[PDB]
Protein backbone atom coordinates (compact mmCIF):
# COMPACT_ATOMS: atom_id res chain seq x y z
CA UNK A 1 0.00 0.00 0.00
CA UNK A 2 0.51 3.63 -0.30
CA UNK A 3 -0.66 7.13 0.76
CA UNK A 4 -0.10 10.59 -0.51
CA UNK A 5 -1.21 13.65 1.60
CA UNK A 6 -0.87 17.59 0.85
CA UNK A 7 0.72 19.54 3.64
CA UNK A 8 0.34 23.59 3.75
CA UNK A 9 2.01 25.97 5.64
CA UNK A 10 0.08 27.71 8.31
CA UNK A 11 0.89 31.33 7.81
CA UNK A 12 2.94 33.48 5.42
CA UNK A 13 5.63 32.88 7.65
CA UNK A 14 5.70 28.64 7.03
CA UNK A 15 5.94 28.52 11.07
CA UNK A 16 4.82 25.20 10.58
CA UNK A 17 2.65 23.15 8.20
CA UNK A 18 -0.70 20.85 8.72
CA UNK A 19 -1.79 17.64 6.58
CA UNK A 20 -5.38 16.41 6.60
CA UNK A 21 -5.64 13.27 8.57
CA UNK A 22 -8.91 11.02 8.76
CA UNK A 23 -9.88 9.56 12.20
CA UNK A 24 -12.65 7.11 13.04
CA UNK A 25 -16.14 6.15 11.86
CA UNK A 26 -17.27 8.16 9.92
CA UNK A 27 -14.26 9.98 9.13
CA UNK A 28 -13.43 13.28 11.35
CA UNK A 29 -10.53 14.94 9.62
CA UNK A 30 -7.96 16.88 11.11
CA UNK A 31 -5.42 18.73 10.32
CA UNK A 32 -2.22 17.43 11.85
CA UNK A 33 1.06 18.67 11.97
CA UNK A 34 3.57 15.60 10.94
CA UNK A 35 6.39 15.95 13.07
CA UNK A 36 9.52 13.99 13.00
CA UNK A 37 10.82 14.80 16.23
CA UNK A 38 8.43 13.25 18.25
CA UNK A 39 6.31 10.08 19.02
CA UNK A 40 2.61 10.79 20.04
CA UNK A 41 -0.19 11.25 17.73
CA UNK A 42 -2.19 13.88 19.94
CA UNK A 43 -5.55 15.42 19.06
CA UNK A 44 -7.54 18.24 20.44
CA UNK A 45 -10.97 16.58 21.49
CA UNK A 46 -14.07 16.56 23.19
CA UNK A 47 -12.26 16.08 26.31
CA UNK A 48 -9.33 18.91 25.88
CA UNK A 49 -10.35 21.77 28.60
CA UNK A 50 -12.96 24.18 27.09
CA UNK A 51 -10.90 27.14 28.23
CA UNK A 52 -7.87 26.04 26.26
CA UNK A 53 -9.88 25.07 22.56
CA UNK A 54 -9.61 28.48 20.63
CA UNK A 55 -10.53 27.46 16.87
CA UNK A 56 -9.46 24.02 16.58
CA UNK A 57 -11.42 20.71 14.80
CA UNK A 58 -11.92 18.53 17.47
CA UNK A 59 -11.90 14.56 17.74
CA UNK A 60 -15.14 13.31 19.55
CA UNK A 61 -14.06 9.76 19.99
CA UNK A 62 -17.88 8.87 21.16
CA UNK A 63 -18.88 10.27 17.83
CA UNK A 64 -16.53 7.63 16.23
CA UNK A 65 -18.30 3.55 16.25
CA UNK A 66 -14.31 1.97 15.72
CA UNK A 67 -12.82 4.25 18.63
CA UNK A 68 -12.10 2.63 21.69
CA UNK A 69 -10.93 3.20 25.02
CA UNK A 70 -7.45 2.04 25.77
CA UNK A 71 -7.89 1.25 29.46
CA UNK A 72 -5.63 2.91 31.97
CA UNK A 73 -3.94 4.52 29.44
CA UNK A 74 -2.54 8.28 29.82
CA UNK A 75 0.18 10.59 28.07
CA UNK A 76 1.99 13.56 28.66
CA UNK A 77 4.26 15.29 26.47
CA UNK A 78 6.49 18.42 27.06
CA UNK A 79 8.86 20.06 24.60
CA UNK A 80 11.94 21.80 24.22
CA UNK A 81 9.78 25.28 23.24
CA UNK A 82 8.39 24.90 26.71
CA UNK A 83 5.03 24.03 25.27
CA UNK A 84 3.08 20.65 26.33
CA UNK A 85 0.04 18.72 26.45
CA UNK A 86 -1.64 15.49 28.42
CA UNK A 87 -4.25 13.26 28.47
CA UNK A 88 -6.11 9.62 27.65
CA UNK A 89 -5.73 7.51 24.41
CA UNK A 90 -8.21 5.89 22.25
CA UNK A 91 -7.47 3.33 19.96
CA UNK A 92 -9.59 4.23 15.61
CA UNK A 93 -8.58 3.83 12.58
CA UNK A 94 -6.38 6.59 11.04
CA UNK A 95 -5.94 7.75 7.40
CA UNK A 96 -3.30 9.51 5.48
CA UNK A 97 -3.92 10.49 1.65
CA UNK A 98 -5.38 6.78 1.57
CA UNK A 99 -3.31 4.94 3.69
CA UNK A 100 -5.21 3.62 6.65
CA UNK A 101 -4.12 1.99 9.79
CA UNK A 102 -6.69 0.08 12.08
CA UNK A 103 -6.13 0.32 15.80
CA UNK A 104 -3.64 3.18 15.96
CA UNK A 105 -3.47 4.83 19.37
CA UNK A 106 -4.72 8.31 19.13
CA UNK A 107 -3.51 10.65 22.10
CA UNK A 108 -6.77 12.71 23.63
CA UNK A 109 -5.81 16.03 25.03
CA UNK A 110 -7.28 17.02 28.42
CA UNK A 111 -4.95 19.76 28.30
CA UNK A 112 -3.03 21.52 26.30
CA UNK A 113 -0.88 24.67 26.96
CA UNK A 114 -0.70 28.20 25.42
CA UNK A 115 1.10 27.93 22.31
CA UNK A 116 -1.28 25.19 21.15
CA UNK A 117 -4.00 26.95 22.51
CA UNK A 118 -3.13 30.33 19.96
CA UNK A 119 -2.38 27.67 17.27
CA UNK A 120 -6.17 27.79 15.66
CA UNK A 121 -4.62 26.07 12.89
CA UNK A 122 -3.15 22.91 14.30
CA UNK A 123 -5.17 20.42 15.33
CA UNK A 124 -2.65 18.08 16.68
CA UNK A 125 0.53 16.57 15.90
CA UNK A 126 1.62 13.24 13.97
CA UNK A 127 4.67 11.68 15.32
CA UNK A 128 6.83 10.37 12.83
CA UNK A 129 9.91 9.73 15.07
CA UNK A 130 10.74 6.19 16.23
CA UNK A 131 8.36 4.79 18.99
CA UNK A 132 10.98 4.81 21.49
CA UNK A 133 9.89 8.36 22.23
CA UNK A 134 6.17 7.47 22.64
CA UNK A 135 5.18 8.92 26.00
CA UNK A 136 2.05 6.61 26.95
CA UNK A 137 2.00 5.09 30.05
CA UNK A 138 1.84 2.26 31.11
CA UNK A 139 1.95 0.53 27.89
CA UNK A 140 3.98 2.61 25.02
CA UNK A 141 2.44 2.88 21.63
CA UNK A 142 3.72 2.98 17.94
CA UNK A 143 3.64 5.44 16.01
CA UNK A 144 1.50 6.18 12.64
CA UNK A 145 4.36 4.89 10.15
CA UNK A 146 6.06 1.91 12.39
CA UNK A 147 2.16 0.82 12.23
CA UNK A 148 1.90 1.10 8.33
CA UNK A 149 5.62 0.08 7.77
CA UNK A 150 4.76 -4.19 7.00
CA UNK A 151 2.01 -2.75 4.54
CA UNK A 152 3.84 -0.07 2.80
CA UNK A 153 5.17 -1.23 -0.78
CA UNK A 154 8.55 0.18 0.95
CA UNK A 155 8.93 0.78 4.75
CA UNK A 156 9.91 4.85 3.90
CA UNK A 157 8.17 8.29 3.76
CA UNK A 158 9.25 11.27 2.65
CA UNK A 159 9.04 15.02 3.35
CA UNK A 160 8.78 17.29 0.58
CA UNK A 161 7.90 20.74 2.28
CA UNK A 162 7.04 23.76 0.42
CA UNK A 163 8.42 27.51 0.53
CA UNK A 164 5.85 29.54 0.79
CA UNK A 165 3.84 26.84 -0.90
CA UNK A 166 2.19 23.50 -0.19
CA UNK A 167 3.98 20.07 -0.69
CA UNK A 168 3.52 16.36 -0.52
CA UNK A 169 3.96 13.41 2.57
CA UNK A 170 4.26 10.04 0.43
CA UNK A 171 4.43 6.69 2.28
CA UNK A 172 5.26 3.70 0.54
CA UNK A 173 7.14 4.38 -1.83
CA UNK A 174 9.68 7.16 -3.52
CA UNK A 175 8.14 10.20 -6.41
CA UNK A 176 11.37 9.92 -8.78
CA UNK A 177 9.66 12.95 -10.38
CA UNK A 178 9.60 15.58 -7.15
CA UNK A 179 13.55 15.82 -7.47
CA UNK A 180 16.54 17.13 -9.27
CA UNK A 181 19.97 14.75 -9.54
CA UNK A 182 20.49 11.81 -7.04
CA UNK A 183 19.00 11.25 -3.61
CA UNK A 184 22.41 10.92 -1.38
CA UNK A 185 21.78 8.48 1.77
CA UNK A 186 23.42 8.68 4.69
CA UNK A 187 22.97 6.92 8.38
CA UNK A 188 20.85 7.29 11.40
CA UNK A 189 21.57 6.90 14.90
CA UNK A 190 18.01 5.84 16.47
CA UNK A 191 20.20 6.11 19.78
CA UNK A 192 18.00 9.25 20.81
CA UNK A 193 14.52 8.32 19.35
CA UNK A 194 15.41 11.13 16.72
CA UNK A 195 16.00 10.52 12.40
CA UNK A 196 19.98 12.01 14.33
CA UNK A 197 22.29 12.10 11.38
CA UNK A 198 25.61 14.02 10.95
CA UNK A 199 26.19 16.49 7.99
CA UNK A 200 29.19 17.36 6.70
CA UNK A 201 29.97 20.80 6.89
CA UNK A 202 28.48 24.29 5.32
CA UNK A 203 29.56 27.05 3.16
CA UNK A 204 27.71 30.54 3.75
CA UNK A 205 26.58 32.37 0.15
CA UNK A 206 29.53 31.63 -2.33
CA UNK A 207 31.87 30.88 -0.16
CA UNK A 208 34.13 28.37 0.33
CA UNK A 209 32.62 24.77 2.11
CA UNK A 210 33.94 23.84 5.50
CA UNK A 211 34.39 20.31 5.85
CA UNK A 212 33.36 19.58 9.64
CA UNK A 213 30.90 17.14 11.68
CA UNK A 214 27.44 18.43 12.43
CA UNK A 215 25.10 15.90 14.24
CA UNK A 216 21.64 16.95 14.69
CA UNK A 217 18.06 15.85 13.86
CA UNK A 218 15.96 16.26 11.19
CA UNK A 219 12.70 17.50 12.64
CA UNK A 220 10.17 18.66 10.52
CA UNK A 221 8.23 19.57 13.48
CA UNK A 222 10.63 22.25 14.20
CA UNK A 223 10.50 25.63 12.70
CA UNK A 224 14.10 26.83 12.22
CA UNK A 225 17.37 25.77 11.55
CA UNK A 226 19.48 25.04 15.22
CA UNK A 227 22.99 25.03 14.43
CA UNK A 228 26.52 25.40 16.60
CA UNK A 229 26.92 28.84 17.29
CA UNK A 230 30.44 28.81 15.36
CA UNK A 231 28.26 27.96 12.20
CA UNK A 232 25.83 30.45 13.08
CA UNK A 233 27.87 33.42 13.84
CA UNK A 234 29.36 33.14 10.44
CA UNK A 235 26.43 33.25 8.77
CA UNK A 236 25.34 36.02 10.39
CA UNK A 237 28.66 37.56 9.91
CA UNK A 238 27.61 38.36 6.36
CA UNK A 239 25.09 40.27 6.82
CA UNK A 240 25.37 44.03 8.01
CA UNK A 241 23.79 45.08 11.04
CA UNK A 242 22.61 41.31 12.22
CA UNK A 243 23.25 40.94 15.83
CA UNK A 244 22.18 38.67 18.58
CA UNK A 245 19.46 40.08 21.11
CA UNK A 246 19.43 38.62 24.04
CA UNK A 247 15.74 40.18 24.34
CA UNK A 248 14.51 39.26 20.90
CA UNK A 249 15.76 35.34 21.83
CA UNK A 250 18.08 35.02 19.01
CA UNK A 251 20.07 36.76 15.58
CA UNK A 252 17.67 39.72 14.22
CA UNK A 253 18.54 41.26 11.15
CA UNK A 254 17.50 44.89 9.49
CA UNK A 255 14.22 43.89 7.37
CA UNK A 256 16.38 45.40 4.17
CA UNK A 257 18.61 43.25 4.41
CA UNK A 258 19.08 40.79 1.17
CA UNK A 259 20.43 37.64 3.02
CA UNK A 260 22.82 34.93 1.45
CA UNK A 261 22.05 31.35 0.92
CA UNK A 262 23.13 28.31 3.47
CA UNK A 263 24.38 25.40 2.00
CA UNK A 264 24.61 22.01 4.00
CA UNK A 265 26.68 18.66 3.61
CA UNK A 266 25.36 15.35 2.97
CA UNK A 267 28.23 13.54 1.79
CA UNK A 268 29.25 14.78 -0.77
CA UNK A 269 26.40 16.42 -2.07
CA UNK A 270 25.02 19.96 -0.96
CA UNK A 271 21.79 21.16 0.08
CA UNK A 272 21.32 25.36 -0.79
CA UNK A 273 19.23 26.79 1.19
CA UNK A 274 18.10 30.40 -0.35
CA UNK A 275 18.58 33.37 1.49
CA UNK A 276 14.92 34.08 1.66
CA UNK A 277 14.21 30.93 3.40
CA UNK A 278 16.02 32.59 6.62
CA UNK A 279 13.52 35.64 7.14
CA UNK A 280 11.24 34.96 9.68
CA UNK A 281 9.83 38.65 9.05
CA UNK A 282 9.43 41.53 11.59
CA UNK A 283 9.74 40.60 15.36
CA UNK A 284 6.90 42.59 16.02
CA UNK A 285 4.44 44.16 13.93
CA UNK A 286 5.74 47.37 12.12
CA UNK A 287 8.86 46.89 13.28
CA UNK A 288 12.18 47.05 10.64
CA UNK A 289 14.26 44.16 12.90
CA UNK A 290 13.37 40.83 11.51
CA UNK A 291 14.44 37.43 12.99
CA UNK A 292 16.18 35.16 11.58
CA UNK A 293 15.71 31.28 10.47
CA UNK A 294 19.16 30.28 11.44
CA UNK A 295 20.29 30.20 15.05
CA UNK A 296 22.49 29.06 17.81
CA UNK A 297 21.55 25.10 19.26
CA UNK A 298 23.39 26.05 21.88
CA UNK A 299 21.77 25.42 25.36
CA UNK A 300 19.84 22.60 22.94
CA UNK A 301 21.23 20.04 23.05
CA UNK A 302 21.36 18.81 20.02
CA UNK A 303 21.49 20.55 16.26
CA UNK A 304 18.74 20.56 14.70
CA UNK A 305 17.83 20.87 10.89
CA UNK A 306 13.86 21.68 10.96
CA UNK A 307 11.74 23.36 8.55
CA UNK A 308 14.12 25.81 7.01
CA UNK A 309 16.96 23.69 6.33
CA UNK A 310 14.49 20.43 5.36
CA UNK A 311 11.92 22.80 2.91
CA UNK A 312 15.08 23.27 0.64
CA UNK A 313 14.90 19.30 0.18
CA UNK A 314 13.30 16.44 -0.90
CA UNK A 315 13.93 13.88 2.07
CA UNK A 316 13.95 10.05 2.48
CA UNK A 317 12.84 9.04 5.97
CA UNK A 318 13.72 4.95 5.33
CA UNK A 319 12.73 2.65 8.08
CA UNK A 320 14.54 -0.32 6.73
CA UNK A 321 15.93 -2.37 9.32
CA UNK A 322 18.84 -0.26 9.44
CA UNK A 323 17.11 3.39 9.19
CA UNK A 324 18.88 5.94 7.27
CA UNK A 325 17.90 9.42 5.65
CA UNK A 326 18.18 10.52 1.98
CA UNK A 327 18.53 14.17 0.84
CA UNK A 328 18.16 15.54 -2.82
CA UNK A 329 17.51 18.75 -4.07
CA UNK A 330 14.51 19.96 -5.78
C1 LIG B 1 11.46 24.19 19.25
C2 LIG B 1 10.80 22.88 18.86
N1 LIG B 1 11.72 21.77 18.95
C3 LIG B 1 11.98 21.20 20.18
O1 LIG B 1 11.44 21.56 21.23
C4 LIG B 1 12.94 20.10 20.17
C5 LIG B 1 14.11 20.03 21.01
C6 LIG B 1 14.56 21.02 21.99
C7 LIG B 1 15.07 20.65 23.23
C8 LIG B 1 15.49 21.64 24.13
C9 LIG B 1 15.41 22.99 23.79
C10 LIG B 1 14.91 23.38 22.56
C11 LIG B 1 14.49 22.39 21.66
C12 LIG B 1 14.84 18.87 20.78
S1 LIG B 1 14.14 17.86 19.59
C13 LIG B 1 12.87 19.00 19.35
N2 LIG B 1 11.89 18.72 18.41
C14 LIG B 1 10.57 18.63 18.77
O2 LIG B 1 10.15 18.67 19.91
C15 LIG B 1 9.61 18.40 17.62
N3 LIG B 1 8.24 18.64 18.10
C16 LIG B 1 7.86 20.06 18.16
C17 LIG B 1 6.44 20.16 18.75
C18 LIG B 1 6.00 21.57 19.04
C19 LIG B 1 6.36 22.36 20.13
N4 LIG B 1 5.74 23.58 20.01
C20 LIG B 1 4.97 23.61 18.87
C21 LIG B 1 4.16 24.63 18.37
C22 LIG B 1 3.49 24.38 17.18
C23 LIG B 1 3.60 23.17 16.50
C24 LIG B 1 4.40 22.16 17.03
C25 LIG B 1 5.10 22.38 18.23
Amino acid sequence: STGSATTTPIDSLDDAYITPVQIGTPAQTLNLDFDTGSSDLWVFSSETTASEVDGQTIYTPSKSTTAKLLSGATWSISYGDGSSSSGDVYTDTVSVGGLTVTGQAVESAKKVSSSFTEDSTIDGLLGLAFSTLNTVSPTQQKTFFDNAKASLDSPVFTADLGYHAPGTYNFGFIDTTAYTGSITYTAVSTKQGFWEWTSTGYAVGSGTFKSTSIDGIADTGTTLLYLPATVVSAYWAQVSGAKSSSSVGGYVFPCSATLPSFTFGVGSARIVIPGDYIDFGPISTGSSSCFGGIQSSAGIGINIFGDVALKAAFVVFNGATTPTLGFASK
